[PDB]
């Protein structure tokens, strides 16, 4: 047939191409979360955009480096040093450090997530950025795990809207991984999903995270259509532009015809 047919009824993911400056990375706004709180985060309405409605902190632009690895203080004999989580042990040490004085329980600072200075203990954030496949076909993106409650979107009218990165976010749950913490307890049923996406096209992207105690963890990766796997460092496949809400032509419905 003189063109491809499309994806059935309208299947394919919503794509745009933005006409301005391209930045490298990804921005992070950061919100207020309440220490120990165990379940404003399990709701899909605070993840995909009520997360907006407490107190923004600040952000950060630019940040290619997108996977979530924080540790907590141990104060120790010999300092103060993070401890990785599957080092801790009794009530309580740090593997190689010794017995700890400090609570588990308390609100730290740290520039850890970004270079921006927060309580990594207990805070949400949103990364939003534009993701650019250099190969068509099918991409899976996964958490390797989830440490508090987590979503990823792809997609216009999903993640966010075409040449509108930096509006306040829209209300989808279409989530194409749903890393909520669920109410009773541990794993999600899945952390990974997979997008179909068309070569050249920039497919907006949207990371919510939250953490409410001690530890937070998030390792994000994509396996490409070639079966490589991009884990943590997302430099060259992610971007950021300002808004142009006056660009006509941003919106792509249907890549798979455009
Ligand atoms: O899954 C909840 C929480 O579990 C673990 O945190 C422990 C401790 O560090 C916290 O102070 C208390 C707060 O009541 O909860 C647990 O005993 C960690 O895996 C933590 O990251 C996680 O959020
Ligand atoms: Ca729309
Ligand atoms: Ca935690
Ligand atoms: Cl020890
Ligand atoms: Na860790
Ligand atoms: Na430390």
């Amino acid at each position: 047939g003189l063109v491809p047919r499309g994806s059935h009824m309208s299947g394919a993911t919503e794509a745009c191409l933005p006409a301005g400056q391209r930045k490298s990375g990804m921005n992070i706004n950061f919100y207020q979360y309440s220490l120990k709180d165990s379940s404003t985060y399990s709701n899909a309405a605070y993840m995909a955009y009520g997360y907006a409605s407490k107190t923004k902190l600040g952000s950060v632009g630019g940040q290619t480096d997108i996977s979530i690895d924080y540790n907590i203080p141990c104060v120790s004999s010999s300092g103060t040093f993070p401890c990785p989580q599957e080092d801790s042990y009794g009530n309580w040490g740090c593997k190689g450090m010794g017995a700890c004085s400090n609570s588990q329980g308390i609100a730290y600072w740290s520039t850890d997530l970004f270079g921006f200075y927060t309580t990594p203990t207990n805070v949400t954030l949103e990364m939003t950025g534009y993701f650019l496949p250099p190969q068509t076909g099918s991409y899976t993106f996964s958490f390797a795990t989830v440490d508090d409650s987590a979503i990823l979107s792809v997609g216009g009218s999903i993640a966010f809207e075409c040449c509108a990165q930096e509006q306040p976010p829209i209300t989808s749950t279409n989530f194409t991984i749903n890393g909520i913490k669920p109410w009773d307890g541990s794993l999600p049923d899945n952390i990974t999903g997979t997008v179909y996406m068309y070569a050249g096209y920039y497919y907006p992207l949207k990371v919510v995270y939250s953490n409410a105690v001690s530890w937070g963890t998030l390792p994000i990766s994509v396996e490409l259509p070639d079966g490589t796997t991009v884990s943590d460092n997302f430099e060259g496949y992610v971007y950021s532009f300002d808004d142009d809400l006056s660009q006509s032509n941003c919106t792509i419905p249907d890549p798979s015809i455009h």
